[PDB]
């Protein structure tokens, strides 16, 4: 075997021994932790079976006299140049360390203040939230199997952003999660912003199949889907949204769910959905079922901006003083924003199976808010079947996953997903045909 | 209220509401939070280590507000001495940040014993970015005398001076006199030496801050919960220790170390003791080292050495076992920045609360393990110190009389000499009020 | 007059009243008019290679105020593409003051030795010659009109020398002057390298045909051709080469007829010539080129990487520790290549006229060194020929230049030129037909 | 010989061979030997005349160009340049800034203007003009030699400047120039100014008895006396005067001279002569000569603070929105005061021997300014005649410079040049008593 030692990192705080304990190789947390690790340094495809091909990777961790010392058996080759592991990769390892060791060591200290406080927590623990920090960070959400002319706008737009000092917070892995990073890094060379901050959430079940660019310089694992997406708006000061399939309209609903409640009537924070000209029916398509499913009400939280990658940019740049100031208004943080009210539907987490997606309230009869939480997770529950291990399982156990609502809703869901799997958005290129996991059904007397 | 507002300083992270909760004006904490940071406001020459300090700023107050940019403070009615030309000085800005996130993490951390005992001072110190992960060892703790003269306090400054040209750092208590000097003089010789990474660590704990405040050349302020846990602190981070002539705290702090230094586990501990002062306390020291060696046996006297009138050599052994300090932390596999290898028994971590009780019940033989013997001798001096400095202590002895204590005669009678020196040589309280009253009577 | 204040941005120094006297516009001076259109061409980037810049923005002008924190700079009716959002992008803010602190420079200080130390003088006061620094700095030259298969090639390079933490030394302007500037940002930012320097060095009668993009991050204004061909060669540690023009060609030759010289014999600097699967046969020629004129010796002292952004990257960085023991060995400065023998024929700055042209030794018999310094003349004067607004009414006032020699060495010559001219290498894409300034017997 | 290395330390920039071939040692090399000394001098920082090069008659410095610029070889360097077998870091610095101000005068070898944009190079070279800095600069002035009482004070003094984020730009050497800055290193270390500057300006014939310390973080060689005293006064936003000798008369009436220009009526430098309350009747003495000699005219142009360190630094930082909005009024730098009117003859360099002394113009009767640029010289004669080499010599050789004018001024003269021997301010303890290198002497008849 190949051992390679990885040396401290630069801010990585001495650990006790009680708190890397649960990581020798003995509880499933060391798989956990290796199988992080292994994403980090494996960053070609959406389907878990490169944990296959580096079965004999281990990780070990060692205190030492300055902090932790990493030993990797037989790490992925591509993780080196000339030898040596990219810096960034290298950065990345202690990211993933730092953060199970944190939530393992919180799991034990109402729900919805404990969730919240959670997020923040783990938030401050990584150096994500700089208090002194003037509002810049722009979420940008958008699809991880797009076309060339998808992908060269959301550099264009990452460089626009660049420009306008601005930084990026977004998932990981290929297609809009890699793209504006590379824009924003020519963007902010050309401003000289050289305190760029390029943020990537991810969690311990995607991690593997959408891992970080080494670009990423501040990785953070969050402990599930739910979690990073209250990171994602309680940071974002402006949201991005390229083209993308089910993942990037999980976010856009929970988003708009969560922006529809009369409490958040007045959080000024931007939502700008953009693509090239090419993405028009696309838009027209989204924009239909938003105000379709969710009332022509949705439609004030957001605007569309096509072919013009300034634009996007230049409304988050505008929206900064509106942002310190509604934060000033509601003495709340410039980094975290606390007031945002996020109810406990958009918290909950959700495990996608058949009984949870046969649960699911699909139905016209409920308040707006709450249809946008139940779509939240049916999309989601697309995504897990896709790509999770435990939900592609589920999938090939029993089939697949069967939802029922309001026909008009189930015709306008089925036809927004039959477009993502034409345009591609379901699978990168390479694989076989993609089959649904999903099945739009509907809804169902006693024997006496 | 004269509100003075104080923008945020230093390091301070984002807090939530819950950590701040308790932090509001209703609440024993919140009288513990104003008190330290009272404390750090009322830094200057007020002499006074009694705690009838207060008394004078009754109306001050401090509200924490969580604003846009994280934590804002509001004064009511801060001390004057905290301005320069109607500003705050900006080292006591950062230390009422300090005193914040140290009350509010130990807050936050109420849930064996030993073991936890060491992982709560590793937490602490952690997060109140302490212990820097890539620095080479060269942490020199100093210890010595509130109250001392102005030749031994020039010793100090020049001590410090040599520390500061070898690119050594000082960590210390809070306070006036030896807890002070060094760290002047180390700003001198830092300056030559363009060090300008140097740290001034001051550790002080609530019961004892108002009575010993932190100076504003101290960079980095941390507050304990108590003063074993300051202890520990002390001698996990030291890479080598420094003692001035002292009093009662000072006695406290080199039992310590030697009872631990002692202990058979702790024979490969590489750490230098150096005892230094001025000419003129060449008989303080020869009576301290005779009372060492009659106590706790010549085998003390393996652990330091003793350097009169040389500050240059002083700070030259302290740089010399820097090398042997590293390598051995390396043998450990431990960290250079926090000692985890050196052993400290429970008896050495037990809280000790002293009263007319607790002080009478002290088991003072001279055949027991040198290092038992050792830890209550430390309990003993930590018994005279409460009664002189500490708020509670002081009420116990107006209401009670001296604590007493007894033990084995000849022990007794040293004891009763060393704290009859102390007492002569003005080292039990600072002067320029009321005549230094025993707040101990040792009897048979 | 739109009127625009620019803070001050670098780390520039004050200045006397003395030193700027000379770029009032009441001086009796040509150096306002210097300074102002090198001004105007920073503020001009991204657009355009004809100095017919200077017409659409006639009524521009440039005011240097000496104030309480230094030079303050007032902008009359300037370019509106140097701004995003009414701002004036910060790089190119940079930018204005590196014009005026080198136009300064070479104001107040102004043979072999004189020349090496005023181009070295510069240097040092511009703040490119780092004293601690460790050899990293790879020079890359290449076309500034080329296809975007050749631009992604070069913005591959250079994201494999950031990866690498090399830095880049260049001319300015549009091609293969920007593409791994822009590659480097990436692998820079994965490797975590802050330190980056894009140094981008140019001279006053190319910088309104070439300007620098904003993502350079150290602009030093040379005084003439010859100074900054000489600046590339003494920073450079390492040399990467892709397709070019006669721009290239020069440079190529200039570096080739230096290293030949018995006094170079032991300069470890590698010179890669590299390009992408396509510009196979581009190299074939080139390289054929070399051989035939300056003759087989020439061949040790480059080699070609076709198609392996990676492996040009690795040579440089490979090199890195050699280039720091021959510094050592020869008792030098890793920033400042002191040692390199460069003969007086490669720095004596000429003048392109139709005269000098005709009187240019163009006989494939004499030394190699020798023959290579009168190609470099020869494609300068091209070049000039082609933008130099000087050079350019040369052409206007006695058509093409007329060069002659051994006909063997004229054939290849012609060839290649007209190789440029098919490729699209002689000028940007365009404007009216690229008619040569050039004409061969 | 014992050589010991010495690596780069500070900004130094790469020199080419030009700039240092004539550091060389040769036979012959004037530059070289003062070169040479300069360097001793840093690293021999005890009494005052400079016949203290003869315990070190061996050392020798070698300039060497190498990989990251200069390297430097010492043959036999004083042993009390090093702690613990290695040389203090800011002694290094200094044998640098020494190399850099060396280099720079000699590849700089209209007179008014000349002298002036000659002073701005070399403080530009150095790094001393900072552009974007906000005025807060200080020089300070004083005695060399000095009782504790008056050391304390300027410790004191400098405290309260750091206290105040206030810099400290002073001369070398023992007494007023070392105290202010011990003090405000502990001053600025409690406000956290990291950002903290000392000044240390010398030139080569006096750096030898006055030798910069290592805290001093800045050091800058100027070509000699009058240069010195214009970076003085140009880059100074105020300036504190303690009690002193010859040196800090010569200082004070250099400063008087040229505020009392009517060109410099608009100047809002604050001047702040300030002691110990034990200085009263020095300060008294002091006051009265002033004002004797140039006129009440010259009172409006300081303050006089006994006994109140926090008031002398008061006083500075409440004259800084003052001094930035003068700056900005006159379309000037605030590092560097061009606005400030100087004449010649506070330029013209002065070198004191018997037949220039007996040339000085003492006489009441000409514009006070005169007077004050001829009682500038007359200081540094004295000043010279103790301390440098080359006038030690004059008086070995011719025994004391000789001065005449008005038996008015001779006289008060006379007294405050008494007054400075018989405080100890000519002399720094240890050897034999002070021999004074001057006589004042005794036109009608027609």
């Amino acid at each position: 075997s190949l051992i390679i030692q990885v040396s401290p990192a630069g801010s990585m705080d001495l650990l006790s021994q009680l708190e890397v304990e649960r990581l020798k190789k003995t509880s499933d947390l060391y798989q956990l932790y290796r199988n992080c690790s292994l994403a980090v340094l494996n960053s070609t495809d959406n389907s878990k079976e490169l944990l296959d091909k580096y079965k004999n990777f281990d990780i070990t961790v060692m205190r030492r006299e300055r902090g932790i010392k990493l030993e990797l058996a037989n790490p992925p080759e591509h993780a080196f140049v000339d030898g040596q592991i990219i810096k960034g990769i290298q950065e990345h390892l202690f990211s993933v360390l730092r953060d199970i060791v944190y939530v393992n060591m919180h799991l034990a200290d109402t729900n919805a203040t404990h969730i919240t406080n959670l997020v923040f927590g783990i938030l401050r623990n990584a150096g994500a939230l700089i208090p002194g920090a003037t509002p810049n960070l722009v979420v940008c959400w958008g699809g991880h199997s797009i076309n060339e002319v998808e992908y060269q706008y959301t550099r264009e737009v990452g460089h626009e952003l660049g420009l306008r000092e601005l930084n990026i917070c977004t998932g990981c892995g290929p297609g809009a999660m890699e793209g504006p990073m590379k824009g924003a890094a020519v963007g902010h060379a050309k401003q000289r912003y050289s305190e760029y901050r390029y943020l990537g959430l991810t969690e311990p079940s995607i991690i593997a199949a959408e891992p970080p660019n080494p670009i990423v310089n501040e990785l953070v694992i969050m402990p599930d889907i739910e979690k990073r997406l209250e990171a994602f708006v309680r940071m974002a000061h402006g949201i991005i949204i390229f083209p993308g399939g089910p993942g990037t309209a999980e976010e856009l609903l929970y988003i708009l769910g969560i922006m529809m409640h009369p409490e958040n009537a007045d959080q000024p924070m931007p939502i700008v959905l953009t693509g090239p000209k090419q993405s028009e029916a696309y838009f027209r398509s989204l924009d239909k079922f938003i105000t379709d499913t969710l009332g022509e009400a949705a439609r004030k939280h957001y605007s569309i901006a096509i072919d013009n990658p300034a634009e996007a940019a230049r409304i988050m740049s505008n929206a900064m003083p509106l942002v310190r100031q509604h934060r000033k208004d509601k003495e709340d943080a410039y980094s975290f924003n606390w007031s945002l009210k996020i109810e406990p539907e958009f918290q909950l987490p959700f495990e996608p199976n058949h009984e949870s997606m046969a649960n699911l309230d699909l139905h016209l009869n409920q308040r707006p808010e709450v249809l946008a939480a139940n779509l939240r997770r049916a999309f989601s529950g697309v995504v897990a079947g896709n790509v999770k291990a435990e939900g592609i399982r589920e999938i090939e156990r029993h089939g697949p996953f069967e939802m029922h609502g309001d026909p008009v809703l189930m015709k306008k869901m089925d036809q927004l997903l039959n477009d993502f799997v034409a345009q591609n958005r379901m699978k990168l290129p390479g694989g076989s045909a993609y089959e649904p996991c999903y099945k739009i059904v509907t809804e169902g007397h006693h024997h006496h």
